[PDB]
């Protein structure tokens, strides 16, 4: 999503952590 403290392990549009 953008940088959060968990990564983004559901398929997102790019590659970066998540709320």
């Amino acid at each position: 999503g953008s940088d959060g403290p968990i990564i983004e392990f559901f398929n997102p549009n790019g590659v970066m952590h998540y709320g």
